[PDB]
């Protein structure tokens, strides 16, 4: 069994938005916009709503660009991580309860400061190639085993 999550990145020719996480799992790094899925909505739904109350912003369009699955050793639920980028928002990026936003050019993302995983598939994402990765993590710093391909089909 598997659970579905949302994972956003709004990247612009030059630059990329993040959010540092100020709460929950995860506080303290930066992240694309996402969480859970919830009942009685679509994946797409879910990230909208996501980058909604996490940044303001809203979206005409959001492109599939990639799946990722993490096991998290004893956890029983794997994660099933739908990511999706856009490049036309629609308003300005303001802080939340949950995600304080900045833009970073693109040759300065603070991967030092993020989720170890997206050393890996963020290049891919920034050559605009279609991925699909796992990554099996002890704890919150360690990744333990990883695949990572370029697909045809999210
Ligand atoms: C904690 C899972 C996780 C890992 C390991 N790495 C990244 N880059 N993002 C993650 N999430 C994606 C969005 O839903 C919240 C958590």
């Amino acid at each position: 069994a598997s659970r579905l999550y949302t994972l956003v990145l709004v990247l612009q020719p030059q630059r990329v938005l993040l959010g540092m996480k100020k709460r929950g799992f995860g506080a303290g790094r930066w992240n694309g916009f996402g969480g859970k899925v919830q009942e009685g909505e679509t994946i797409e739904d879910g990230a909208r709503r996501e980058l909604q109350e996490e940044s303001g912003l809203t979206v005409d369009a959001l492109h599939k660009v990639g799946q990722i699955v993490f096991e998290f050793v004893g956890e029983p639920e794997l994660m099933d991580v739908h990511v999706f980028c856009t490049d036309s928002i629609q308003g300005t990026p303001v802080e939340s309860d949950e995600m304080r936003p900045c833009w970073f050019q693109l040759d300065q993302i603070p991967f030092k400061d993020m989720w170890p995983d997206d050393s890996y598939w963020f290049p891919l994402l920034l050559q605009k190639k279609k991925f699909h990765g796992y990554f099996k993590f002890q704890g919150q710093d360690t990744i333990l085993d990883y695949t990572l391909r370029e697909v045809d089909t999210v």
